[PDB]
């Protein structure tokens, strides 16, 4: 009746959106931006937690109410699930909900960085919060985003290069952050636990480029582009991937997930981003998906001749004409 979504921004800060009781997502997420000032509403989406503890994104198509049955008080985390470079983003209320989205990966070790990347980034995150330096207030962050703490020597280039930034706006502090980070390797890669047969805890990221396999984070096994993922299938808890080597040997990776709406939501995942990055348009995307289908329906049907056609005739009528009179002459 009228459902009320308590949306949390990635300031913290929780909304209170009271949606028509059939409402879609997209209903939600377009009052959450009006009311935020978002005009380029396609690069986010809505995250929420399922019964089995898994964060899946809002189906903006569907209705919230079938989406998120049990689950009530209805809470949702605005985030933003389309990672694009940071010039290309015209608004600017967006590139400061992009940095906020990009602040909190950071602070919570979400996204690790080289020790040369943490100090110019310690130093950046430290001009937004604060300023120009200031012994008073100036407490940073080297910790969370790298893997050990150098101290006061590390702590008097970081102070080094605050000092560096005097000058420096809130925005443009803001926006040299979102540009080391768009540079990374990981940036834009959505990252989904999964089992690798019984054997291993692997780790799935989805991105731009395309699939990404790991060991919890560890060196990529295999980084692979999109053209090189024939198909993906979703069955139950597992997902179905249909990647090709280059022996033209195609050999399918199996998944297994937490519960049936996780694989779902990796199996989107990556329709999904291939789609938003890699087609013109999403009418485009449906085309080549379609045209996949027919063609692999058709790769099947020249897979298994004379033996089903069985003929007891040996001749036909004209054969059997022409064949008395060859015997005759000869």
């Amino acid at each position: 009746g009228g459902m009320l979504c308590y949306v949390t921004r990635p300031d913290a800060v929780l909304m209170e959106v009271e949606v028509e009781a059939k409402a879609n997502g997209e209903d939600c997420l377009n009052q959450v931006c009006r009311r935020l000032g978002i005009i380029e509403v396609d690069y986010f989406g809505l995250q929420f937690t399922g019964s089995k503890g898994e964060s899946l994104w809002l189906n903006l198509r569907n209705r919230i109410s079938q989406q998120m049955d049990g689950l009530a008080p209805y809470r949702l985390k605005l985030r933003v699930k389309f990672f694009v470079e940071p010039h290309l983003i015209l608004q600017e209320q967006t590139r400061h909900i992009f940095f906020l989205h990009i602040k909190e990966a950071l602070l919570a070790g979400h996204l690790l960085c080289s020790p040369e990347q943490a100090v110019e980034l310690s130093a950046l995150l430290a001009q937004t919060k604060f300023g120009d330096y200031n012994q008073n207030t100036a407490k940073y962050n080297y910790e969370e985003l790298c893997a050990k703490e150098l101290s006061s020597a590390t702590l008097n280039s970081i102070v080094a290069k605050h000092k560096e930034l005097e000058g420096t706006s809130q925005a443009s502090a803001e926006y040299q952050v979102l540009q080391i980070v768009s540079a990374m390797e990981n940036y834009g890669i959505e990252w989904h636990s999964v089992r690798d047969s019984e054997g291993q805890k692997l780790l799935i990221g989805v991105g731009p480029e395309g699939i990404s396999i790991c060991k919890d984070d560890f060196s990529p096994i295999n980084r692979i582009a999109y053209p090189v993922v024939q198909m993906a299938t979703q069955s139950g808890k597992n997902v179905y991937l249909t990647v090709t080597k280059e022996s033209g040997n195609s050999i399918v990776l199996l998944f297994k997930m937490i519960s049936t709406r996780a694989a779902s939501g990796l199996y989107r995942a990556i329709t999904e981003t291939h789609a938003f990055y890699r087609c013109d348009t999403v009418t485009s995307a449906v085309m080549m998906q379609y045209s996949r289908d027919l063609k692999g329906h058709l790769a099947s049907l020249f897979l298994n001749l004379g033996k089903k056609y069985v003929f007891d005739i040996k001749r036909t009528s004209k054969e059997v004409y022409d064949h008395a009179r060859r015997a005759l002459y000869n």
